[PDB]
């Protein structure tokens, strides 16, 4: 029997932290570990219940106890929670300290400490080594892995049984949920750990003594459903266990290949399109393998029937449509912040494979992460496969280009169906792109060297003009540009070394600016647009200034050209000219000059405010639209120029022309404003979807708390009349004295974390600004107010009717609301530094007026 406590294993492993393996507790719990997480024999018995239920219960390593009733039910919980030995559970009470449910957390961990264990045994240590020997030896370890896996499937669905009696019971409450949650988490954890041992006992050579485990793996994966997300973690080791092939002996190599043909032929393959992809995978590898002994294994073989023709078949099987889906299924190409699709790319090349998730855990599991140790092996085992295929396999890849370029016909009324049907090169290009998409440590190696087959692939498929693989290849290519450092080689590879420069891109976006005009005197275009746009943010974004100074010379006029259009990708462009947007505030007149043209071209304005807000709103009609307004505005109005460690806007200096819209209109800056704060804002606290209201929330926030930097008061605390006049804090202050204003930019305190992290942005922002009123709603009072009252000249932008409103409005909605203060109050002492120093040098301000 195995030491059933938690604490022999954790000391255990604690000592190879360090290195202090004592062959003592390791030869002793020796056979514990390789029973690893299995407790297979021991399971719920009723010859245990009857020994338990009189109070007196013994253990297997000697010594009795009495046991009250308090412990009797903490133990039959445990039994009929997880299908457990009666006694078995009570040594894992006895041995952690008897808290309220501390026999559950001594199962998990003792299982937990044991499978790490292993893992960094078969992991860390060499092959040759001692322990790894005993450890291994048996063979005992080898026989369980697949079990164990089985075993966490087996709980998931005890869970579940569970789960379904609570619901019937409508006893399904928040601590049901939570104590599974709990489980739930702990056998994720130990499917990750088992997915390492596995692994590592390919690397070590254990499993590959001939073919037979492969063969039993490869059965136990295909009982999966085509959609388990489960599948990910027998994914690095069967990726690295193809591409250790030569550890097999030949004879076993050739007996699978034989095998695997005979595979793709049996009918019933097509609905296991895992075993599909991972057959391919191995023929990708295969070729290489051949090649390196050629006599015995390449020259017996013909490479059309052994090889190509097998190859083809997992292709029309979709081999590359599961490569893809691991690939995006895993991509964290959420974190690229330069990086936007326009266009459902993932929609239209994956339709006949379903998307993985982690059914077992569902019926709360959005996202899921890998351990850093499994994360390394599965990244670095699947580059390795990408990268195998660009290398050993661009005769296929050939062979699916000219395949494509033929199939479709001009003239016919094609489906998204008809369309994705045989784009399999597309769809590897997007398996590129969620592949390495954030993950620079690896992007690089396309282009660290213009010799490598990487870099040559890009050459390769810069060269496919086929409008869906054009357009597959700019997203690629943007997923390549993460870096600071790549993106600046993919500025390179446009510039200098190709056959596609930036001009080309700009001169198709042009093009199609004309053909869309010209047939107002469609879903294809949309998606080479959305591309083009998607890759030209990505990489200005990321590109320093001069970088920034030479694509805009390139694509400014066109993209402003093409914004004149309605489209739907009206937002694009304007996020792509904001990436292009200059920090030097001189160098925006060009970009100022196209956006007020762009309002007022065919505005109707008269002596109204409204006709203003008209020329806007006529416009910008739709959400994205907006969306984009505001962070091109958001740009063009950003303080850069500043005072030497203030935040303000070096005096004297604004952020556009000087009388803006002369010529067409009362000039300068504030009907922008204007529609921002009442067009916009007024109405975010009624748009649909939370995410989205956000989405706009957040913008307007950066620009108000902008403005209010952007005009340095202490120059007064501590011409220029037009100066004063000209600027964006004087309409900022106007507003947010609006109560409209004023009650929004409250309720963001008031409800805080509630976006995610993203959300509590909004928060501080949002409590900044106030902060920033009251210190100088006064300096905007006397000072400023009235010099734009008594002096300001008429030929702008200025209401006939500018007074002071809210003075009373925004303070009895500050002083005299009440849960603001509180809540501020509560923020004082929470995490964020930003939120609380800021929290409270609001309450001291209002402090002093000291009494309620």
């Amino acid at each position: 029997s195995l030491k059933w406590s938690a604490i022999p294993f954790q000391t255990l492993y604690r000592s190879i932290e360090s290195g202090e393996f004592d062959f003592d507790l390791f030869k002793e719990v020796l056979p514990d570990l390789q029973n690893l997480n299995l407790n297979t024999d021991k399971l719920k018995n009723n010859a245990s219940r009857s020994q338990l239920e009189k109070g007196e219960i013994e253990l297997s390593d000697g010594s009795t106890f009495k046991v009250n009733q308090e412990f009797i039910f903490e133990a039959i919980s445990l039994s009929d929670e997880l299908n457990l030995d009666e006694i078995v559970a009570c040594e894992l009470i006895l041995s952690g300290d008897t808290t309220a449910n501390n026999g559950k957390v001594q199962y998990f961990l003792r299982r937990q400490y044991i499978l790490q264990i292993v893992s960094f045994i078969v992991n860390c240590f060499h092959e040759d080594t001692e322990l790894y020997q005993e450890l291994i030896k048996n063979g005992a370890l080898v026989s369980n892995i697949l079990s164990a896996f089985k075993f966490i499937h087996t709980q998931l669905s005890e869970i579940k049984q569970q789960i379904n009696k609570a619901q019937i019971l409508e006893n399904y409450n928040a601590l049901f949920q939570q104590n599974i949650k709990f489980r739930r988490d702990f056998l994720l954890r130990e499917y990750d750990i088992l997915s390492q041992i596995l692994y590592g006992l390919v690397d070590k050579g254990a499993i590959m003594k001939n073919k037979d485990f492969i063969l039993s793996l490869l059965h136990h994966v295909s009982e999966l459903d085509s959609n388990d997300f489960f599948i990910i973690y027998y994914t690095p080791a069967f990726f690295h266990l193809f591409a250790s092939l030569r550890v097999l002996p030949d004879a076993d190599v050739k007996l699978l290949h034989s095998q695997f043909m005979k595979d793709l032929k049996d009918d019933s393959i097509y609905t296991k399109p895992v075993k599909v992809a991972l057959i391919f995978i191995f023929f990708a590898y295969f070729i290489g393998w051949c090649k390196e002994d050629p006599k015995r294994r390449a020259d017996t073989m013909d490479f059309k029937t052994d090889v190509d023709e097998p190859m083809t078949s997992a292709v029309e099987l979709g081999a590359i449509e599961q490569i893809l889906i691991f690939a995006a299924d895993t991509s964290i190409v959420e974190q690229d912040k330069s990086m936007e699709l326009f266009y459902d790319i993932r929609s239209l090349l994956e339709r006949h494979i379903p998307r993985l998730i982690p059914k077992q855990l569902l019926d709360s599991y959005t996202t899921i992460v890998l351990s850093d140790q499994t994360q390394e092996f599965f990244l670095s085992s699947f580059d390795d496969v990408l990268q195998t295929i660009i290398t050993d396999c661009a005769f296929l890849l050939t062979k699916i280009k000219d395949a494509e370029e033929d199939s479709l016909l001009s003239g016919e009324d094609l489906t998204l169906d008809d369309i994705s049907l045989k784009a399999d090169l597309e769809r590897f290009f997007l398996s590129i792109y969620f592949f390495y998409a954030s993950r620079p440590e690896y992007s690089c190696t396309f282009w660290s060297d213009k010799e490598s087959n990487a870099y040559g692939f890009i050459e390769w498929c810069s060269r496919c003009n086929d409008n869906l693989m054009r357009s597959c290849f700019y997203l690629m290519v943007s997923s390549l540009s993460f870096g600071p450092e790549n993106a600046l080689n993919v500025y390179h590879y446009f510039g200098e070394n190709s056959s596609i420069s930036w001009k080309n891109i700009a001169q198709c976006l042009s093009d199609y600016t004309k053909k869309i005009s010209n047939f107002n005197s469609n879903e294809e275009a949309v998606i080479f647009l959305s591309s083009l746009l998607t890759l030209v943010g990505s990489v200005t974004y990321q590109v320093d200034e001069d970088v920034k100074s030479s694509l805009s010379k390139v694509f400014s006029d066109v993209l402003f050209e093409f914004t004149k259009i309605n489209t739907p990708l009206v937002g694009a462009a304007f996020k792509v000219i904001s990436n292009l947007v200059p920090k030097l505030e001189s160098s925006r007149t060009k970009f100022w000059s196209f956006l007020d043209s762009l309002i007022f071209k065919d505005s109707s304005l008269n002596y109204s405010s409204e006709s203003y807000r008209n020329a806007f709103t006529n416009v910008l009609t739709k959400y994205s639209d907006v969306l984009g307004f505001l962070q091109l505005f958001h740009n063009l109005i950003s303080i850069h120029s500043r005072e030497n460690n203030s935040e303000y806007m070096v005096f004297g200096k604004l952020a556009f022309p000087t009388r803006l819209g002369q010529g067409y209109r009362k000039v300068g800056i504030w009907p922008y404003f204007d529609y921002i704060f009442n067009d916009i804002l007024a109405h975010v606290d009624q748009i649909v979807d939370i995410r989205n209201k956000r989405a706009v929330q957040l913008p307007i926030l950066k620009i108000i708390y902008t403005g209010l930097c952007s005009f340095d008061y202490s120059v007064i605390l501590n011409n220029f009349f037009n100066y004063v006049q000209e600027c964006p804090a004087i309409p900022i202050f106007n507003y947010i004295f609006t109560e409209k204003i004023y009650k929004s930019i409250f309720n963001v305190v008031d409800v805080g974390v509630d976006g995610g992290k993203n959300q509590a942005e909004l928060l501080q922002l949002a409590v900044k600004i106030i902060n920033k009123v009251l210190d100088y709603q006064e300096t905007y009072v006397e000072e400023l107010f009235p010099i734009v009252k008594k002096h300001g000249k008429t030929d702008y932008f200025l209401p006939k009717n500018y007074s002071l409103h809210g003075l009373r409005s925004f303070y009895d909605a500050i002083f005299f609301n009440i849960p603001l203060v509180a809540h501020l109050g509560l923020y004082v002492g929470v995490d964020d530094q930003i939120l609380a120093t800021n929290s409270l040098r609001i309450l001291a301000k209002l402090s002093e007026r000291s009494n309620g």
